[PDB]
């Protein structure tokens, strides 16, 4: 199923996700529906918070052909280094993008779609995406790193888009 993606200024986007207790069929249904949503909305990642599921579940596909699924369940940041920043957009902040500071590289541990633990070192866009996705799990959005003026401008554009 394709799920509705919450948009600013919805307060549900600020909720802090709980850890997944067990990776079972219910969770796999959620993961699969998150992928479907992500692809339908042309994203490269999605966090459960965005679909109003406050659990630490993240789906990602940063591949050119959009056929490389990555699942981060209960991700934990182990190490990071350097700094970087690209103009990021967000499906909860439709059509707006801005550069925000991010770690260049990250090493994380998480559970996959089967509930098996794995470690992953990432750089480039994957590291940026992980960070963005992990921020959604603690109720944080890319616009939070910007000035009040920029935040207000983004808020108004999203509301108008949604109004139309
Ligand atoms: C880059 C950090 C991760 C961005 C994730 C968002 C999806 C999101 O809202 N997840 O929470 C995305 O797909 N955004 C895209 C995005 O920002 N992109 C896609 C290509 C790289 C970057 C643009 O610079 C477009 C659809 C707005
Ligand atoms: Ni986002």
């Amino acid at each position: 199923s394709v799920l509705q993606v919450l948009h600013i200024p919805d307060e549900r986007l600020r909720k802090v996700a709980k850890p997944v207790e067990e990776v079972n069929a219910e969770i796999q249904r959620i993961v699969d529906d998150m992928f479907e949503t992500m692809y339908a909305e042309e994203g490269i990642g999605l966090a459960a918070t965005q679909v109003d599921i406050h659990q630490r579940i993240i789906v990602i596909d940063v591949s050119e052909n959009r056929d490389e699924r990555l699942v981060l369940i209960n991700p934990e940041l182990l190490e990071k280094s350097g700094e970087t920043g690209i103009e990021e957009g967000c499906l909860s902040i439709p059509e707006q993008r801005a550069l925000v500071p991010r770690a260049e590289k990250v090493k994380i541990r998480a559970l996959d779609r089967d509930g098996k633990p794995f470690e992953l070192e990432a750089d480039g866009l994957l590291a940026i995406c992980i960070q963005h996705e992990m921020d959604h799990l603690v109720g944080k959005l890319f616009m939070d790193y910007l000035s009040p003026l920029k935040q207000q401008r983004i808020r108004q554009k999203v509301e108008k888009l949604d109004r139309l």
